């Protein structure tokens, strides 16, 4: 199709949105409003949300981004992906979804396991998210990889692909790495992927050139990688002062002290407040840029979930149209604020 402008790696997942009962989040043990990996108990949690009568839609964190850069970009084949899902027919499912958008795909099939799947649960105007990841576990990136992205200047990862293997991550961004118009970029994703990938997170920073992340997930960083003293880890980054020296002190997990024609540039989102970033300019000096959040008042926010995913999508389109940083910041706000803004983790039809 193409050309291809963007190619990311995922984990692909069916999305299930439902309005429950509030016994459905007690018989499962949730807790109302958050994310999780399901637990054994909650085996059954899928085929019981049948009776709710969900409604089945594309979701997966970078699948969600990729599939706003593919609506802007428009041509078929803009936006490539790659992920595992399972021999199942809700992976039929959701391949025919991306299909139908236009996204070029190739999931890789492994037999007997079964698609990641997401029930997005709608309980006293509050979403409590539980995940079964399934073969997307399984994914490793194809050998030819390269040949299905031929064009692509413009790399994506989520921290969420280091649950399958960081090695996925590592080979993408070891392909851009010391080529200077090749951009690699990265989602920290979530509090734990910090953690629980500390030193494949830290070589996978040193070949990234754009890392995306909110303010629980650098105040993480921040601690593990003792990126600020002590005493400054539990400071808010709805401060400002403390936000730029985070993302600061985080910009040097990218470019290691050293100075090349390569773009690095860190990007964290901060709810309401503005959007904060801190970039390497071509001659080493370190600018900041703040850029603010345009007013949405809190009775239009219908969800949060999701805004991140298209934050990102709106970066990397304008991105792809040589738009500069805080362009492509407000690009990406554009298309956070569609996205709380109504039901689901896609762009309206008339954005
Ligand atoms: N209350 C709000 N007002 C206007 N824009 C909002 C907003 N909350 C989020 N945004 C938009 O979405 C982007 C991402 O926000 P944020 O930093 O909250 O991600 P997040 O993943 O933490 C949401 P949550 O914490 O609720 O899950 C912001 O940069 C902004 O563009
Ligand atoms: C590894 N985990 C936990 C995950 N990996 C990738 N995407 C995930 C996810 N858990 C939830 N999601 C997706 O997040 C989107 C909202 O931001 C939902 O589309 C959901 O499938
Ligand atoms: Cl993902
Ligand atoms: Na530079
Ligand atoms: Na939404």
């Amino acid at each position: 199709t193409g050309p291809m402008r963007v190619f990311a790696i995922g984990n692909p997942i069916l999305d299930l949105v439902a309005e429950v009962p509030s016994s459905f989040l007690d018989e499962f043990f949730l807790k109302r409003g958050d994310a999780t990996l399901a637990t054994p108990e909650q085996m059954r949690i899928y085929s019981t949300l049948d009776q709710f009568n969900p409604t089945s839609l594309p979701g997966g964190s970078a699948l969600n981004s990729v599939r706003v850069v593919q609506k802007l970009l428009r041509k078929p084949g803009s936006a490539g992906y790659m992920g595992a899902i399972g021999d199942d027919p809700r992976g039929q499912v959701l391949k025919e979804l991306c299909d139908k958008e236009g996204l070029a795909t190739r999931f890789m099939v492994a037999p007997g396991q079964s698609t990641g799947v997401c029930a997005v649960l709608i309980n006293e105007k509050e979403r409590t998210l539980c995940t079964h990841l399934g073969a997307c576990g399984s994914f490793r990136l194809p050998e030819d990889w390269t040949t299905f992205a031929s064009g692509a200047l413009i790399f994506y990862a989520t921290a969420y692909t280091l649950t399958a293997t960081p090695k996925n991550a590592l080979e993408v961004a070891g392909y851009a790495h010391g080529i200077p118009n090749a951009i690699f970029t990265l989602n920290l994703s979530a509090p734990f992927c910090v953690e629980l990938y500390k030193d494949a997170m830290q070589s996978l920073l040193l070949h990234t050139n754009i890392l995306f992340g909110n303010e629980e997930e650098f105040a993480h960083l921040a601690k593990v990688h003792n990126l600020v003293a002590a005493e400054k880890t539990a400071l808010s980054t709805a401060n400002k002062e403390h936000a730029v020296e985070v993302c600061t002190g985080a910009l040097r997990l990218l470019t290691a002290g050293q100075n090349t024609s390569a773009t690095k540039l860190v990007v964290m989102t901060r709810g309401h407040n503005p959007v904060i970033a801190a970039e390497q300019t071509a001659d080493g000096t370190v600018v900041v840029h703040e850029v603010g959040v345009p007013v949405v008042a809190a009775e239009k926010i219908v969800d949060t979930n999701g805004a991140g995913d298209a934050f990102v999508g709106g970066f990397l389109y304008a991105l792809s149209q040589g738009k500069t940083v805080k362009q492509c910041i407000m690009c990406g706000n554009a298309c956070a604020q569609d996205v709380i803004q109504h039901v689901g983790f896609s762009l309206s039809f008339t954005f």
